């Protein structure tokens, strides 16, 4: 019975999961200055040709649009990554006003929203054995700010009907992730956690430092959806995010000088 309410939100959280209060929870503010150039960080690798998405999914808490992670398929490597980690679901966090919706910050900066494309490592097999390793998960986050449209997000926003309340699913074939990329590929990255319980340590977070821009139409109809199943009380899927959390003893790097 988690979730982002006044009775029930992240400050909540650790009452079931303790380890919200862990040495390396995410998101965390991104202070510009700080972080350091690693000039031996490799660009990143993103292989998406051969992605099959399959499904698109309310859960309760955000829409997940799922893909076929049976073979390597739609892949990430290099960078910050030792292996293969292929993608499994993206999903995206956002507020109910322009001004917030993103988990990273940048230099305390919130976007409207964040994009969260979730990869685990095959050397481990399946998703759930990654998410109890400390290399288990690459996820790679991309800020969205409100300003022209995205065309690459628009079967998203379509579907979103289809899939109101918690539970629903909608078939969700040949949708291509490529379309939710910017165009450079400069990158923080830190050792964190999933940011919704179980708040697992087993994330390498990838934030690109450029965001998408999507318009007020598509972000308007992200905020229609519900968190409640279909003849509960409708409470509009809003605020879906988690705050920054304690750095600790990491240190963000950068791809860029
Ligand atoms: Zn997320």
């Amino acid at each position: 019975h988690w979730g982002y309410g006044k009775h029930n939100g992240p400050e909540h959280w650790h009452k079931d999961f303790p380890i919200a209060k862990g040495e390396r929870q995410s998101p965390v503010d991104i202070d510009t200055h700080t972080a350091k150039y690693d000039p031996s960080l490799k660009p990143l690798s993103v292989s998406y040709d051969q992605a099959t998405s399959l499904r698109i999914l309310n859960n309760g808490h955000a829409f997940n649009v799922e893909f076929d992670d049976s073979q390597d398929k739609a892949v990430l490597k290099g960078g910050p990554l030792d292996g293969t980690y292929r993608l499994i679901q993206f999903h995206f966090h956002w507020g109910s006003l322009d001004g917030q919706g993103s988990e990273h910050t940048v230099d305390k900066k919130k976007y409207a929203a964040e994009l969260h494309l979730v990869h685990w490592n095959t050397k481990y097999g399946d998703f759930g054995k990654a998410v109890q390793q400390p290399d288990g998960l690459a996820v790679l986050g991309i800020f969205l700010k409100v300003g022209s449209a995205k065309p690459g997000l628009q079967k998203v926003v379509d579907v979103l009907d289809s899939i109101k309340t918690k539970g629903k699913s909608a078939d969700f074939t040949n949708f291509d992730p490529r379309g939710l990329l910017p165009e450079s590929l400069d990158y923080w990255t830190y050792p964190g956690s999933l940011t919704t319980p179980p708040l697992l340590e087993c994330v390498t977070w990838i934030v690109l430092k450029e965001p998408i821009s999507v318009s007020s139409e598509q972000v308007l109809k992200f905020r229609k959806l519900n968190f409640n199943g279909e003849g509960e009380p409708e409470e509009l899927m809003v605020d879906n995010w988690r705050p920054a959390q304690p750095l600790k003893n990491r240190q963000i790097k950068a791809s860029f000088k």
